[PDB]
């Protein structure tokens, strides 16, 4: 099809799959002298591969277990979207190869496989491109990663579900976090894209809600040139708020991150989403003089038993249906397969890369519930007695031919247990609701490396006021400080002076009038 | 847009989705088509632009909805479908420009496929400050 | 320009009446800049603007 690399298994039913093998295309500014040719992909993404590898393994436990999906097995053919529009939407084309040659009838392999369902792309902006389309033949989509509020609007995504919670919360948090430093001048840097852009205006809505003033609002991305940038630096400089809020993703904030490093800029407080709050491309040692002491946002850690030893079990001459195994190990390597030669039996555990050195599993454990959604979907239509199904007149969907939209509608009345315990139910929006875990960026004593320990939580389900747990003796500010950073605006006036307004500046700033005579200011 | 919007109907009650139907009548819409359908037969009529050759159409009605906007691009991309992933009629219609939608969301979801086999959109209505990123939307003119 | 498509005033649109020569803005809690009091002025002490 499209796309030459691959990741394709057969089975009784295929199951999509996007994910980010790379962090971004060629700068490739095409004049368009020739033919325009496809771009290549630059930076590998082992977080990406070894979410591919959640995936495959998902349905691999599924074929094996007899409990869930008896005399059924499941395929997949997983893409690459190297965190790119236009490969996700040439993927998401073959994939509906099927369903749209049904709608126009072009009259022709006849022998192509239909995609029952897809698991959604990471970015927002990616998530939202592939799903305007796949929701036309009403394929349902378990996206993993896509945290954007714009998705939970299922009048234009109809069959979008995702299994991490959407950007009100995290907005909700961050403006709590604010609030609980006592700070009211900060400033905000949002990602020029559909997951950025609304969690920073959810964020500015509530902190004008709590009486917050924001300094700055700047907006950043992974293409930005050097004008822009600057401007945004500049801006970054010439303002007195400590504290920053970013909502962005590793790729769209790293430009920026490397001009801040390369002017040294000092004594900022980087309030983190959870996009990039552990992204490996801006929290290395070598930035920590500018990024330490971070706090960001992480979801909930999954359990997913025996998930180390398939990571490690990856070989790129014993993997048949993994077609990204051979990059995998020459980028990982640095040899060529056929810059030396690999050997073909080298060690994986010797390498230092993010695909085996992980503290927790996060997003990996929703691809591994996004896997397992579909397959017990797939189940429940699997176990569906006639005269009490889901369908009219209690009908029940045929194994042998079933349809995408069947699966939707059984997601859509889903209510499983996972291997934790926990229930997993997808709302009327389509979502889900989840704990948060807030971070802190240290260096660690002995590997001189950031280490994310956690310094709170956010329980999603305790009552508004209540949500935000913080343990401030386990921060460390600026990395290596103890005292709370100072975040007003102006200094608070004291006893016997008044509140001076300044003209054309944010009610959160002020200058201190002493009290007249005749009048007495005791507070 | 000749309509501008769609009927209501959700819970896919072991009915199979079929297509919803507009509902409401725009005239501008209207008027919008035959504006360019009345600059193409002037273009043809003319012998001076484009000599001895026959400017074409295929126009389609968005409904200001993106489901519809979408399954009118995949039509319009059929050829280039065809030339790119492989995949036949045989006669299937060479569409080299497309005059764009008129809604943001519209057009940004056609310019998101049109981008992939580089066919220029020249909308006359959307005027979103995101279109300007060429970045993302490569075959995009407003 | 017909104002509200009778009228001919331009309306009036600000938080709060504009303070007297004689008195000073002074701040309200929770309130944006554009809302504010009208303090007079102590003894001793005038405003012209
Ligand atoms: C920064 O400004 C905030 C106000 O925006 C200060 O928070 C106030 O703290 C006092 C006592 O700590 C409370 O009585 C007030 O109610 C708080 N303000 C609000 C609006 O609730 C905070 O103390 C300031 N920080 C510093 C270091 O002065
Ligand atoms: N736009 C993406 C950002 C992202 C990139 N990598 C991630 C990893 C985890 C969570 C989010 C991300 C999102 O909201 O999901
Ligand atoms: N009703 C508007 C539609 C429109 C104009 N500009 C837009 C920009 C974005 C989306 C829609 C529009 C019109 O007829 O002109
Ligand atoms: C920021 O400060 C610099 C140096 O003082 C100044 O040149 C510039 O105009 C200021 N504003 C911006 C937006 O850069
Ligand atoms: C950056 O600034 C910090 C501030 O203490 C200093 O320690 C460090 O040496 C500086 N590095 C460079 C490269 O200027
Ligand atoms: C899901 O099933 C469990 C099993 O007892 C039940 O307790 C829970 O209420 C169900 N949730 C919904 C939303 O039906
Ligand atoms: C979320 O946090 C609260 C408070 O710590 C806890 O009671 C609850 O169990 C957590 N949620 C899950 C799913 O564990
Ligand atoms: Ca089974
Ligand atoms: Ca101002
Ligand atoms: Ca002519
Ligand atoms: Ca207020």
């Amino acid at each position: 099809y499209g796309p030459d690399q691959r990741a394709q298994k057969k089975g009784d039913i295929i199951l999509g799959g996007l994910f980010p093998i790379h962090f971004g295309v060629a700068a490739k500014d095409q004049d368009l002298k020739s033919r325009p040719e496809s771009v290549e992909c630059i930076r590998y993404n082992f977080r990406g591969f070894r979410w591919l590898q959640a995936m495959i393994f998902a349905i691999e436990e599924i074929n094996s277990s007899p409990a869930l999906l008896p005399n059924l097995t499941l395929g997949y053919r997983i893409f690459d979207t190297c965190n790119t529009v236009s490969k996700a939407l040439e993927a998401t084309l073959s994939f509906v190869a099927q369903n749209k040659i049904d709608s126009l009838n072009l009259d022709c392999s006849e022998h192509i496989p239909s995609t029952i369902a897809v698991v959604g792309a990471t970015g927002s902006g990616v998530s939202t491109a592939v799903a305007n389309l796949l929701g036309l033949f009403y394929i349902p989509q378990v996206s993993y990663a896509s945290s954007s509020r714009l998705l939970s609007n299922k009048n234009q995504f109809k069959s979008f579900l995702r299994t991490i919670p959407n950007d009100e919360h995290q907005a909700t948090a961050m403006a709590d976090i604010i609030e609980y430093f006592r700070w009211n001048w900060v400033g905000t840097i949002a990602a020029d894209d559909d997951y950025g852009r609304p969690g920073i205006e959810k964020f500015r809505e509530e902190a004008e809600e709590r009486d917050i003033c924001i300094d700055f609002s700047e907006l950043i991305s992974q293409y930005s040139d050097e004008e822009e940038i600057q401007h945004v630096v500049e801006v970054i400089q010439n303002s007195t708020a400590k504290v920053i809020v970013v909502f962005s993703s590793g790729p769209d904030l790293e430009p920026l991150i490397k001009e801040i490093v390369r002017r040294n800029i000092t004594g900022k407080i980087w309030l983190a989403s959870e996009a990039w709050a552990s992204s490996s491309l801006i929290a290395m040692p070598q930035y920590f003089h500018v990024v330490g002491g971070t706090i960001g946002f992480a979801l909930k850690a999954g359990q997913i038993p025996g998930f180390r030893e398939f990571l490690k079990k990856v070989h790129p001459r014993k993997s048949v249906h993994n077609g990204f195994a051979k990059e995998f190990w020459e980028e990982t390597f640095n040899c060529h397969l056929q810059r030396p030669l690999c050997t073909g039996d080298e060690n994986i555990s010797s390498v230092e890369t993010p695909y085996i050195d992980y503290t927790h599993l996060r997003i990996s454990y929703n691809v591994y519930l996004a896997v397992y959604s579909i397959a017990h979907a797939l189940q429940d239509i699997y176990t569906c007695l006639p005269g009490r199904g889901l369908f009219t007149n209690g009908s029940c969907a045929d194994i042998k031919k079933v349809e995408a939209w069947q699966v939707l509608k059984h997601l859509r009345h889903l209510n499983f247990t996972n291997n934790m315990g926990e229930q997993v139910t997808f709302d009327e929006c389509g979502d889900l609701v989840g704990n948060y875990s807030i971070i802190n960026w240290h260096l660690s004593p002995e590997d001189g490396s950031i280490v994310f320990k956690e310094v709170g939580y956010y329980n999603v389900y305790a009552k508004k006021g209540e949500r935000l747990f913080i343990n401030e003796e386990k921060i460390l500010w600026s990395g290596f400080s103890r005292e709370v950073p100072f975040s007003n605006c102006s200094r608070d006036c004291l006893a016997g002076t008044r509140k001076g307004i300044i003209e054309g500046e944010p009610t959160c700033c002020f200058e201190c009038v002493e009290c007249p005579d005749g009048e007495y200011s005791d507070e």
